[PDB]
């Protein structure tokens, strides 16, 4: 298994690390985050699906930005104001920009359709322009199109 670049972020408190990545399976991007209080997770993406993500990225900043501060106090019951889904064969991801008493994060979920393993990472929403640049650049030189 052998390691073609990383990328280290660091918002709102956690720490982000993109890695490109090699192995008998292919190539991919690993995406790993340390949470603000220290908990571990991370999730894997095709380099087609992490330029669908980059895409639905720039997207998901607008919306952010259009919002101002909260509330008001009315927020949908389950907490989240955007969604879309990415679709990579029996995988599935979802993005939620969700709204707690701590902020706004896009939450993003990985799922086998069966299903089977899940996983998720939480960007806090300030920080999704920094990742969408930091996978665009990744993507112009390991992901041809
Ligand atoms: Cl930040
Ligand atoms: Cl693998
Ligand atoms: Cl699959």
């Amino acid at each position: 298994e052998q390691e073609l670049a990383t990328k280290m972020l660091q918002i709102q408190s956690k720490r982000f690390y993109l890695d490109v990545k090699q192995n008998r399976r292919g190539r991919f991007i690993k995406v790993a985050e340390i949470g603000a209080d220290g908990r571990r997770s991370q999730i894997y993406l095709a380099l087609s699906t992490a330029a669908e993500f980059r895409d639905h990225l720039s997207s998901f900043s607008d919306y952010y930005a259009s919002l101002g501060p909260p509330n008001t106090d009315n927020l949908p019951e389950d907490g989240k104001l955007k969604s879309e889904m990415m679709i990579k064969d029996y995988r599935r991801y979802y993005l939620d920009l969700k709204e707690n008493a701590r902020g706004r994060f896009l939450r993003v979920s990985q799922t086998i359709t069966r299903g089977g393993p899940r996983s998720q990472i939480a960007l806090p929403a300030q920080g999704m322009i920094e990742f969408r640049d930091a996978l665009t650049d990744l993507l112009e030189e390991f992901g041809a199109n």
